[PDB]
């Protein structure tokens, strides 16, 4: 298993614009298009992203290409984040995948806000971090996914995804 596969499970794959769990227009593999309510605005961002007049539908290839860019940008965000980088640098490869996932779902900014879990993660206090991470809106809103990522931080294995 690896990051891509992991996120592909968590986000799914859809080739027509859809609304995510917060009600925002998304496409493909969790690629957010816009926080705005206008479908047109979404459609507009879609075409700009893709480089052509899609009329709200793309091919698998195009989805995957977004997806790759998005995975890349998440990594690069972490690395450039003063609060994130260090945590990430201290982690093992499986757990890094966990931090990526969160970042992908919630943005650097959002994740950098779990100061306390970050710190526990850094210190390798697995069970503790797992408890603290669960005290969050994130966990209450999307509990199954959050359970998956948390188990991953906790155990450092891919069990939650097998
Ligand atoms: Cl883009
Ligand atoms: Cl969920």
């Amino acid at each position: 298993m690896n990051i891509f596969e992991m996120l592909r499970i968590d986000e799914g794959l859809r080739l027509k614009i859809y609304k995510d769990t917060e009600g925002y227009y998304t496409m493909g593999i969790g690629h957010l298009l816009t926080k705005s309510p206008s479908l047109n605005a979404a459609k507009s961002e879609l075409d700009k992203a893709i480089g052509r007049n899609t009329n709200g539908v793309i091919t698998k290839d195009e989805a995957e290409k977004l997806f790759n860019q998005d995975v890349d940008a998440a990594v690069r965000g972490i690395l450039r984040n003063a609060k994130l980088k260090p945590v990430y640098d201290s982690l093992d490869a499986v757990r890094r995948a966990a931090l990526i996932n969160m970042v992908f779902q919630m943005g650097e900014t959002g994740v950098a806000g779990f100061t306390n879990s970050l710190r526990m993660l850094q210190q390798k206090r697995w069970d503790e971090a797992a408890v603290n991470l669960a005290k969050s809106r994130w966990y209450n809103q999307t509990p199954n996914r959050a359970k998956r990522v948390i188990t991953t931080f906790r155990t450092g294995t891919w069990d939650a995804y097998k």
